[PDB]
């Protein structure tokens, strides 16, 4: 069975605790992504099988099944399935994963991979924080600070903050590009506040430039800083992950076939490694290697690990982040990996390419990735 | 690629507050598991891919990626990933389809898929719950407690209180008739605690009996009772799903072959009937008739949705839960689905059976299933 893409929707991504989303509810934000995508596509959600919603910190208002309080929320029929993943940064890309793999198996042919952060309303980290207290004491890397961590990135693998801070500049003016040329309107769901309509990204600060930026203060006691970090943002997003015969029969564009998946852990000290092993994975998995990847989403977390990582696998900036990365766009750690998964397949077929990949780093010392494949092939 | 499980785990199952391990963090209760598991196998945990870790309430000492931090606590190496899901009481039989899924991918051939609860530690329903205020409005079933749900399924469905306490008796005979012939050790790992080694259940009540059941007082103003319905329950539990060629290579005992995996929705407000159309689903998938299959578990949420289920199904009540079910053996939420799908195939092999079914309900109006097949066949 052909496991492909074949719709990507999201909500604007805002800031946490300053942005236009503060006053949606994760649970009401991502039941309107999930009906913005079934809408966009014209596609009864009695067809769907089942709705995996990635989330980083599934309580209090993200708690209850966020998948299923979201779906029944959209109004969408009881008969669906409704599960929520947690994989931090990474869980709506494992969401795509979960998906892909069902549709091989035969257990059904449609399926929503989700995922939704509202970063101002479930602050990062959760409530009632209990670590270990046996790790804390033998393996405190295991609890490192993300920010921590970029340090210990940007030390080891050379990426000073002016690097950290050129990458800044690029997705800024990469992203105020796209937005510029429309090229960020269809995938976006406008959402209903109570201030009115949002439609547009918010974390995207046009003529991001190096004199600034070499103006801010440290954020971590080292090179990194808020503009070298990703915001902590509000935002969901939305896939169709669907056999290929599906997508045929119900008219849908194909944006592209999932051709390899994998995850990969790291030492937790230097987690923004993430994306090298598992990028590696999809490689040798599909048979090809990185000349053969015409553009990657490698999720921005930190410039430092973002760097690095393109570095380290050998990719030509030019083919990264094509319409902006996550320091522009913003980073709901639950909806991320559906965007950066969504976004790679609507930018393979915009660009007529025939590869993709798209990866991203994990606390905790992880990486995922999903390798793209134009459907034609 | 077949996809078999090669190993099932557990700790010993107890009541929350009042049993054996409420003193023991679920993280380092799973870690205890996962490690029993990999020992029993002579596995090393470096040829594992991924751990997913099923969850109903993933936060406070269940947060933080409770399959991440109890694979640290275990002495895994880094290389592996992990991963929480939340699919309430079916959250650890849908690690088993994720995890399924990934080895017919091609994406790793060796995975755990586990759970755990601590009801004890993490009480049902969370901290600072937050219903979403439109759903509690307009489809206030969405949050409909679990034994008002039990009550519709005995009203709507026909079990009398004489027919759950029936089914309570046999459920704790037959636990009882399992453990004093030893057939509960071999899936048993030993729990160290400050009162010493557990490494027996503790939920079963044996000479559970008619007379004393009909004393009880109504659990939610019906016909339910506290013996009629699960416990609340600490435990957790852990499967080896790996390919066949997998299993062969490391000289594992294949318990049963993965045949067909389902999720299906149903109304939340009778959510104990979810098994049927996940059962259907399995069986369709699969090819057979319910006349085809030698052993089903179907968890026992509550007695009132069991015997509904089995009686919908056209189930014989002998081939039911054979070694007891959730009544006498507990329920703790994220651990079951699990334990249910292992000891299936436990099951399936000790009585040298051709196929057998897990299944369960799950709050919010679902069901998960899971059709097993000897690996001869
Ligand atoms: C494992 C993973 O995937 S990591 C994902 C998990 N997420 C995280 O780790 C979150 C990472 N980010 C953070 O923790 C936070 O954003 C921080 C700590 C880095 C920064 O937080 P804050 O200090 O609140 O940032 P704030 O938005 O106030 O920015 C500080 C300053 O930089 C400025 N700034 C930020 N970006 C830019 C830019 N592109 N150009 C110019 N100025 C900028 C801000 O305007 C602000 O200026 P001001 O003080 O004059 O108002
Ligand atoms: C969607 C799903 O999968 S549902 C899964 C989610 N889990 C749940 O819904 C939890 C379901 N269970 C519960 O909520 C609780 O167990 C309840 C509310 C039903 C009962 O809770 P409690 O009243 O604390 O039960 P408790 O253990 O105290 O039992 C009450 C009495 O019944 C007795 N009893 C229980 N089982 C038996 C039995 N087999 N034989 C005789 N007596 C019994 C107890 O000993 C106790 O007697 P006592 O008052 O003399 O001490």
């Amino acid at each position: 069975i052909s496991v492909v893409i074949a719709g990507y929707a999201r909500s604007p991504f805002h800031f946490a605790r300053k942005g236009a989303l503060v006053d949606i509810r994760p649970d009401d934000l991502a039941a309107a992504v999930l009906k913005g995508l079934v809408e966009k596509l014209d596609l009864d959600p009695a067809l769907l099988e089942d709705v995996v919603m990635g989330c980083a910190y599934p309580e209090a208002e993200q708690g209850m099944n966020i998948a299923r309080i979201a779906s029944f929320r959209a109004g969408f029929p009881q008969s669906l399935g409704g599960a929520t993943l947690n994989r931090f940064s990474g869980s709506s890309m494992s969401a795509v994963h979960y998906a892909a793999g069902q549709v091989l198996l035969g257990a059904g042919e449609a399926f929503i991979a989700a995922g939704v952060e509202s970063m101002t309303r479930v602050p990062m980290g959760g409530f009632n924080l209990s670590p270990n207290p046996a790790l804390l004491q033998d393996y405190p890397a295991v609890y490192m600070s993300m920010g921590q961590t970029a340090e210990n990135v940007a030390e080891r693998y050379a990426v000073s903050r002016v690097e950290q801070e050129e990458m800044a500049v690029r997705s800024h003016a990469k992203a105020v590009a796209a937005r510029e040329a429309g090229l960020l309107r269809e995938e976006i769901v406008a959402i209903d506040t109570p201030a009115g309509r949002v439609a547009e990204d918010g974390c995207i600060r046009p003529g991001t430039n190096l004199e600034s930026l070499a103006q801010l203060k440290p954020a971590f006691g080292g090179s990194v800083t808020a503009a070298t970090s990703s915001p902590l943002t509000d935002g969901s997003a939305a896939l169709l992950v669907c056999s290929e015969d599906f997508a045929r029969r119900h008219g849908l564009v194909i944006l592209a076939r999932i051709k390899a998946v994998a995850v990969a852990g790291c030492a937790p000290e230097i987690m923004g490694m993430g994306p090298v092993q598992a990028t590696r994975k999809v490689l040798q998995r599909a048979g090809l290697g990185i000349a053969d990847i015409d553009l990657v989403e490698i999720n921005e977390a930190f410039a430092s690990q973002s760097i690095a990582c393109i570095r380290e696998l050998g990719l030509d900036m030019d083919r990264i982040n094509l319409d902006g990365g996550a320091l522009a766009i913003g980073h709901p750690l639950g909806a991320t990996g559906a965007r950066i998964t969504g976004k790679a397949a609507a930018l393979l077929r915009r660009t007529g390419g025939r590869y993709a990949i798209a990866t991203q780093c994990i606390a905790g010392g992880q990486g995922v990735a999903t390798l793209l494949e134009a459907v034609e092939l």
